[PDB]
């Protein structure tokens, strides 16, 4: 309907207020100092989680303007959250500080554009500093510590992550499942994971994550694309006798012919999934073969002249479960044959050696690696189901952060990096004063999140911040210790990527918020 | 729609108030001192039951926040209630005490996390103490006493439970049915019970319990899974002539093929149930045979080459009634053949002796035991139908508690164990003061429920509690006696499991409530 | 329903107020001095763009009268915006100034008709002056500057435009696509663009622009019109096996026979597009051949006697993507054959030389040119997706302005031309005093937008305007420099066309607004 539009400060104020409200809840929560949080639901019994984001997610502002402003922060934060895996709160915190200052500057009447530019400039500088500052991720002990941070003093999670990580290998993917029982179980599962997307979000399964899990999926592998129903049909007929959920692997499915018939014609009542076959060219075929062996199913190719129609259910392999995400599709455990799987690996392994070329070797080695590596599953036990879910969520978050952290390497946590960089940043000047102030603002913003932790401590963040700044090198405040020590030595490190990601997003949000002169809402 | 969100104390207060309201009603009811209770219904004539839970169930809070808070307690309590079979109220009572104190601490501004940790720590310690404290369940006389407790001075129920228990055997399952007449009837029913789930909750019958009872069920046993309709169909055709409700036993039914056709295609107007055949492997087959003999029906196997289609109704056995619960499925009474059943038992019995191996013996013995044991049914008479229903419900509750109690063993009732443990607990210290207070709080919480009983007595719980604490060993207050005596000697014992369960859940709830900074509701 | 009607000043005032509100937001935004702008949305997260228009678009007036008045300005402005590519704001600014003065005159009670006439007369004179004033567009360096203006100090955009422009050629069309990644990519794409409309807006694709883009379009070329389904059908059948989206090229499709069947009979679920074949006569055929070669598809003609029905999918070519706009339809990249395409070009090229006649040469040369030129695609990277979209939009706007600007040639920006012309204009007199005032008003209107920029600067526009007027030749104020210098030398030039377009439209609007005695609204 009609929209109410506000311009200038009035628009800004609404945004600011909204931002603060969201930020405030988030800020307190963030930091190990902050207590976890439970979220009430009108819908049903309250949801128990430990995420800054969740608080934000819950929080809605009645005021449209405020709400919208709040929303803006959240969306950006989530984006940072996804990439970083962590630091959702941090970005929010950073954004709020930046925005407020920026708004004040707007109040100043300085031209916000320069400020944004200055902020951006500052951010870039900070990023560079951070990168230099950052150091490679430390060993598993560090990993556990990294895990613990995501843990928020969940020792078990960190341990689990480290343990899972060790067995699987850092590179190897780790999957989390609900625990069978209170005791956690870590079982390596045989199977291969290949990075393939899900063709359509429609395929995407019930769960919020949107990764699709199939129970006892059936795997059909075809090198060939599945053009039309007719070729499909005789597969289907066997499938009808089946009815265990179907997963399909094809080089590609041409959307219209297959999908049009499938969607419109076919109810698709039986669960189906489609993924592109991994790799391309011979390698793709090889990968398919590897998959096929692991599945224990067989692959049909035109070259073979095997017909999909002809192929029965038996040809299709089965998996204990399959999980698919947009980035990647994995099979937790193909039934496979133990001998068969091993034999294939050896054969591939032999091939790897055989090939003179690195390229050939790499492909072969990659192929073997996938099968050999398998996938790792982690079960989280809990005293209660609710706890388990909560624990599981935390575990998952930790895992992603840990994985990201390791690759990125770790930087001192506590926003130490942020504060440290800022000091260097301060010297840098923007082109013009307006830019200069913005740059300063950004610096100020960085400082704030350190303070917030301190505030949670109840120690006066001013002293801490001042002290932190004074210390050269990696100097920081450990909340738990409440003692000054090297962050690295302490072993509490925040991932570089996460820190970087959050800062950039927050800056972006802040800049956007500052710029946005006007807001419009519905009446 | 839009949600109203509250944070901090404000959120807490709403929860607290809600908790109190629910708790208060429950607390008074709990304890033999408390009077039973009737629940009004707008729907229709009031419902008469004797459960603390029911009061809670009825109670809804108009305030969303309060209501939600209330809900949280209830849900946890119910969970405890299910496992313990009893102590629903106790958990609620415990939770309330813990929550209030925890909230106060929150008011204190101590970091609730430590408190929760302390509480958890305290709980763990208490649990250990309780376990040591607990003693094995006493004999039937004790059992009756246990029954009486569930009875809340329902002598008959305890007697019935004991009587039923004796005949059936404690291990043997006892089932309760509405009494034919005022006089209770205890009839042992021939039949076997095997622990199998119901495939789908959809199958789950009308009654609230969700156990499904079939009247004159027909039993089809197939070793083989029922893949598809077609094989099924000729069974069905016979069934059409039939129309007595069908129960199906199959090793498994593959969901999609059978279910998809069945659900979509088949109205399923005739009652149908499916259960997995008990056991696996040969034993499963053997079990099926045992079942088949008991049913008097025949089993069809691929190995036999008998066809389901071929099999007629006659092949299917009939049961007088079948009850299915998720944990287990039982047949109250297969028509069976008296001779046939006996013969099979003997044959199995011979087999048991025959097998050298323990394993073989165990399976065989288990098989015979099921048939031999049969199931026991208890009828509850009542002056009026309404009374009977009420009585029946009480009886059922008592039975579960008794069964749980016996296995667990009995500990002094009256919350004596709780108070006793607490004293020991007090010495234990948490890591930090905040934890310490939480630990103390938990201890305090334990004490409270003893007081509540005393309050019902009208005696000043302080003195009683003090006295109780002072006494070493099992020292407690018997409400009925209003005299001090050994709980064990008194023979009023609360099950260890129930006590433990309630405490843990309550603690969990309390901890959660404390933690939950914020609540959100719809507007 | 019933309408509320206002006449005379009352109607005018509502319009005026509405105009001002819209204008005010726009005016501030306009000019590099003005900050960009973000637009709030009730619908979802706010939209980030940099357009004066967008602000106007957002702005709606609650008052019907005001809103309607506001709408009038916007619609005209947009029209100017489309043609000019730029100067949307300028027109709005101009209109507002004119309207207010005109209204005042209406208040004066002078007969507005004369005023309108005077305004029109003034406009015409101004236009002539502008045209003389205008100079040809300068070289790429200028182009970049032109780009930067559209950029609003987006250096990259200007660079991209210049870079894209250089490679493609100014004449050559440049297309913008979202960047694959943060880094922009400029790839020339092989393909030909021919100016053909889309038969129906229905065809028009999802995007707001209404240009239709097909992914991997299939191209069917027929010289012949597609009369009816039947001939079509065998094409369709092949297509059914297909299902990649179809694009159709035909000399014409007779609407009723094809469309009636197609629309009604055919769901048209598969994407389809139709375009008229470029050119007419032999040239058209030749063009088709060129297209066909580029596509790699084949064309079917009656003369050939090839049947559409007979023709398979293979005959149809494929394009990586096709974009269609009403003015023109382009194929970004036909798969084509590299050799084939080249060969055809050579063949055509030979033909061009071969033909004695200029006419023949021109057609041939044009034909070759299209293939040879190909299309250029620009990718815009962004830190974030949102940014990219915003950047992309800006880029697109810049491109259109640049293209227009170059052809038109550049005139001094800053409204320098407008002010300059006005002085000359002032001498000119209208037929009658009422006309005279209107003429003056128009002159005044022209001056205003210069002032607005100055106002953004915060410099007093009076002095600047006076100074600007005083300077002969191209004299203007550079906001960025805040120094006086030649506009041309500065290199900040606004396109003649855009300036002219905006002025004319604004004048038209203003005249209309003045004339409109009465407004009617719904109640
Ligand atoms: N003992 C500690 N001393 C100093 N800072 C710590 C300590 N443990 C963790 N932190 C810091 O607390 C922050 C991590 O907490 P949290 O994960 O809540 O923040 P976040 O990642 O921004 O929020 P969210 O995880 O909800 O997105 C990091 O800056 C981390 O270094
Ligand atoms: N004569 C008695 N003296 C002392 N305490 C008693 C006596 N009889 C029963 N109790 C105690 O009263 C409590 C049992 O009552 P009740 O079953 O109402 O509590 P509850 O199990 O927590 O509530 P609900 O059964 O509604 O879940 C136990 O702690 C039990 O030991
Ligand atoms: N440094 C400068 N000095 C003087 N005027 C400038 C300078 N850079 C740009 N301008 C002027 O600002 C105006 C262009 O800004 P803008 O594109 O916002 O106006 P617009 O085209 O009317 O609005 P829109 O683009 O929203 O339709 C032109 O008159 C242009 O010459
Ligand atoms: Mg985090
Ligand atoms: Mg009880
Ligand atoms: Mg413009």
């Amino acid at each position: 309907a009609a929209k109410d539009v506000k311009f200038g400060n009035d628009a800004r104020v609404k945004m600011l207020r909204g931002v603060n409200v969201l930020a405030d809840a988030v800020k307190v929560t963030l930091g190990p100092k902050g207590r976890n949080v439970v979220l009430d639901k009108s819908f049903g019994a309250p949801t128990i989680t430990k995420d800054g984001v969740s608080v934000a997610r819950e929080i809605e502002l009645e005021d449209k303007f405020e709400n919208m402003g709040a929303q803006m922060v959240k969306e950006v934060a989530s984006k940072a959250n996804d990439a970083a895996g962590d630091g959702t709160t941090t970005a929010t915190v950073l954004a709020q500080a930046i925005i407020t200052e920026g708004l004040k500057a707007v109040a100043a009447g300085m031209n916000p554009m320069d400020l944004k530019r200055g902020i951006d400039k500052a951010v870039t500088a900070a990023v560079e500093e951070l990168k230099a500052l950052s150091v490679p991720c430390s060993d598993s002990k560090a990993i556990a510590q990294v895990g613990t941070i995501s843990a928020n003093s969940d020792e078990t999670v960190g341990k689990l992550i480290a343990e899972a990580m060790d067995k699987v290998g850092k590179e190897g993917v780790i999957t989390v499942e609900d625990g069978t029982g209170l005791q956690d179980e870590l079982d390596v599962v045989e199977g291969m994971q290949f990075d393939r997307g899900y063709l359509s979000p429609y395929f995407i399964n019930k769960p919020e994550t949107g990764a699709v899990e199939l129970e006892s999926p059936f795997i059909l592998l075809a090198d060939k694309k599945i053009s039309n129903i007719r070729e499909m049909l005789p597969v289907l007929e066997a499938v009808a006798k089946a009815g265990k959920p179907l997963l399909i692997i094809a080089e590609d499915v041409e959307g219209e012919a297959l999908a049009t018939l499938v969607v419109n014609t076919m109810r698709g009542i039986v669960k189906v999934a489609a993924v592109k076959a991994p790799g391309f060219g011979d390698r793709r075929k090889a990968m398919l073969q590897d998959i096929a062996t692991l599945t224990g199913g067989t692959v049909i190719s035109e070259e073979i002249g095997m017909e999909l129609e002809k192929a029965t259910l038996e040809d299709l392999g089965q998996a204990k479960r399959v999980v698919i995400n947009k980035d990647t599709t994995t099979i937790i455990d193909g039934v496979g044959e133990e001998a068969a799987i091993q034999g294939r690996v050896a054969q591939i392994r032999q091939q790897i050696e055989e090939a003179t070329s690195d390229y050939d070797r790499e492909k072969l080695q990659e192929r073997v690696a996938k099968l050999a590596g398998g996938v790792a599953v982690i079960k989280v036990g809990a005293a209660t189901e609710v706890e388990m879910k909560e624990k599981k969520a935390r575990v998952e978050a930790a895992l992603h952060a840990t994985r990201a952290a390791v690759e990125e390497g770790v930087v001192a946590g506590g926003g130490v990096a942020l504060i440290r960089v800022a000091s260097k940043l301060a010297d840098l000047r923007g082109q013009n004063e307006d830019q200069n102030v913005g740059i300063k603002v950004a610096l100020r913003a960085m400082e704030a999140p350190l303070r917030q932790i301190v505030l949670n401590c109840g120690e006066e963040p001013s002293v801490v911040a001042n002290t932190v700044k004074g210390g050269d090198g990696n100097y920081g405040y450990n909340a738990a210790t409440e003692e000054y020590g090297n962050m690295i030595d302490m072993g509490i490190l925040d991932p570089t990527k996460v820190t970087r990601s959050a800062l950039q997003y927050a800056a972006s949000v802040a800049g956007l918020m500052i710029t946005t002169e006007c807001m419009v809402t519905d009446l």
